[PDB]
């Protein structure tokens, strides 16, 4: 893990946008930013706003795409749905609670069951909240106001059991969970990138995107194929820096992948 933490003593890519004054309070952590070449660009924003194209997120495509970004901020909730809509995403993976260890990891941006809110030009209708053990599945209807013909379902799997400290002592919950999200994403033909976030959108988020990428490998090739965790992390970090910030989260990806193979 350290042979890679060092490999980032310097960054091979530019993150000039996130620093612009106007995008200053559009990030949760001043130091965590998105590389200009992968970052999600937001079109069609309030023409009264100078910069409405920025959102702290990065398209992550294995080299099924993903979109890693931060947990919503009170002032970014509308930029968030604009991304969802613009990107045509149908699945959302919340990996953080709304407040861990007493602090705000993410702001609520989905309306209560049966309810319906409006975020800028976007409308969201929670048509039914179901809640299993490790997570809660919320069926949402997103659409741009003034145009109901654009409406589409956007399932939001909200993992809730992840410990405030450390990582799951066992990968079972994360695997059944991801397993669901996989098939759900597969059923929706022409869906956009799966979104996955957390406080900053790089640690825990990266742990999921990564585990999922490898498990997809094990579904296509078998339990025999070769898994290179370290080459994979570098692979995503080239699209978004910091993916996976701890050794424990690193070891998890390993225990995660093996376990899955055991299951098979
Ligand atoms: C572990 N970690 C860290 C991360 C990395 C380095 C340091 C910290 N620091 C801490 O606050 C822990 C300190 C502690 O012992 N508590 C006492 C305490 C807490 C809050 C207070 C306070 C005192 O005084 C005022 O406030 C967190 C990140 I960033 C991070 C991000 C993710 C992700 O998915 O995005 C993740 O899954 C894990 C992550």
């Amino acid at each position: 893990f350290e042979t890679l933490q060092q490999q980032e003593c310097k960054l091979l890519y530019s993150r000039k946008e996130g620093q612009r004054q106007e995008n200053k309070n559009k990030n949760r952590y001043k130091n965590i930013l998105p590389f200009d070449h992968t970052r999600v660009v937001l079109h069609d924003g309030d023409p009264n706003e100078p910069v409405s194209d920025y959102i702290n997120a990065n398209i992550i495509m294995p080299e099924k795409s993903y979109i890693a970004t931060q947990g919503c901020l009170q002032n970014t909730v509308n930029d968030f749905w604009r991304m969802v809509f613009q990107e045509n995403s149908r699945v959302i993976v919340m990996t953080t609670k709304e407040v861990e260890r007493g602090k705000s990891k993410c702001v609520k941006y989905w309306p209560d069951e049966y309810a319906l809110k409006e975020y800028g030009v976007m409308r969201v209708r929670n048509v039914k909240e179901s809640a299993a053990h490790d997570y809660t599945l919320r069926e949402l209807k997103l659409s741009k106001v003034g145009q109901g013909n654009t409406e589409r379902t956007v399932w939001q799997y909200h993992f809730r059991t992840w410990p405030d400290h450390g990582v799951p002592s066992d990968p079972g919950g994360v695997l059944d969970f991801l397993e669901e999200v996989h098939h759900k994403q597969e059923s929706i033909m022409d869906a956009g990138p799966v979104v996955v976030h957390c406080s900053a959108g790089i640690g825990r988020t990266g742990t999921f995107i990564v585990i999922d990428i490898l498990i997809d490998i094990i579904r296509e090739k078998g339990v025999d194929c070769d898994i290179d965790v370290p080459k994979t992390i570098q692979m995503v970090r080239s699209q978004r820096s910091g993916m996976v910030q701890t050794e424990a989260q690193y070891r998890f990806i390993y225990m995660a992948v093996q376990h899955y193979i055991e299951t098979l």
